[PDB]
């Protein structure tokens, strides 16, 4: 029973502050800007192996694709320095707008579950370490369908899982890829904007059905909808 | 003998020459790099999901995109530019000589593209350097961007090729991945912020040159290996 809907978060970006990471790009790169160039290369060559039937852990990519960005500008990396962003990636700071966010919504009856690119910790994962792990009935990875984000199988077999019917779903993203996949799946989408993420716009790509500047404004959107 | 399957964009015609457009706009050509994997991935993205736009199109929405996200300002005008640049990078140096040189070496040219056709003239019927090859395809008519699996089928489909007959020639390192796992050999070209993804259990290229010269050295040379 979805009560007033199950909203399935990404995790990485949207709750979790993918900035932390830049203290390692300043150091290993001299500008912590390569963030910003790092991170599409890492969600790019998801989709690639998905799209080829290829399949490592994220974190591995991540690791592979941040050796590929250093050598692109000339940069020395340590063993040292894939550890630490193993270490930083594994450790993203909960954005202070998400616990009461979290709170407005289950207290309106919202049933919260995770879904993340992100394979399986053992346990302290990101959202424990970030202590706000237990808002949430349900956290849900990709490892399951061996396949990323934004394939439909992702979002198909998370359906399947709660027992949920794809209009009962709404997924939560500060990236338009995400929701651009659970829409075309059949579920509603919520943009939340975070610094350097706004949405796409595209002749024949549906838009987010809910917009906020920050998590408290898409959680007043959702609430309204209750009774609009 | 062989046949030898080209991407275009960064791989033949030169992407840096967007920087201006990039300096202008972002007081930073460097957010060039940041831009360009964006496109990648959205066009990805439609694919994994069944949407289709060209790409042209995909690259002006991920343009804005990228600018609301470092709040700079764009105009119309700035997008008409992107247009322009992208139909309109000139062909890398080495590109001409290469070239000659593997049709004189017997090999069959042909390229392929994430870019819908144009009307006359192309960007390779542009930079000079179209004549060399045979056939011009792109993934337009089939409305999945590379590296989905059928891009790669459905190429060597139109070729009557099998895919023992291929070599997919990129420095785009998720293309040659795209082609190899449909048993096409693969061509890597370093071009400047280009160097190979390195990663347990994806095939590596089957030849790698640090420009297009080098790798002509290595595929002329596995003619009788």
């Amino acid at each position: 029973p979805s009560r007033s809907g199950i909203l399935v978060f990404d995790v990485n970006e949207t709750l979790l502050d993918l900035t932390s990471l830049s203290p390692l790009f300043e150091r290993v790169f001299g500008d912590a800007k390569v963030l910003r160039e790092w991170f599409p290369e890492l969600i790019l060559y998801s989709q690639t192996l998905t799209l080829t039937g290829l399949y490592r852990p994220f974190g591995e990519i991540a690791a592979a694709v941040f050796e590929m960005v250093a050598a692109n500008h000339q940069a020395k990396v340590t063993p040292d320095d894939i550890a630490e962003l193993k270490t930083r990636l594994t450790s993203m700071p909960a954005y202070p707008d998400v616990a009461p966010a979290l709170t407005r919504l289950q207290d309106a009856g919202f049933r919260l579950v995770t879904l993340t690119n992100s394979a399986p910790s053992p346990a302290p994962s990101p959202l424990e370490k970030a202590g706000i792990a237990s808002f949430f009935e349900a956290h849900l990875t990709v490892h399951s369908s061996q396949r990323f984000k934004p394939h439909p199988s992702v979002y198909d077999s998370t359906a399947e899982t709660l027992g949920a019917k794809p209009e009962e779903l709404c997924m939560i993203a500060c990236a338009i890829w995400d929701t651009i996949g659970a829409q075309a799946r059949g579920w509603r989408g919520g943009f939340v904007a975070r610094p350097h993420n706004t949405p796409l716009t595209l002749a024949e790509v549906p838009q987010p059905d809910f917009i906020g500047r920050d998590m408290g404004e898409l959680a007043d959107q959702l609430i309204a909808s209750l009774t609009a």
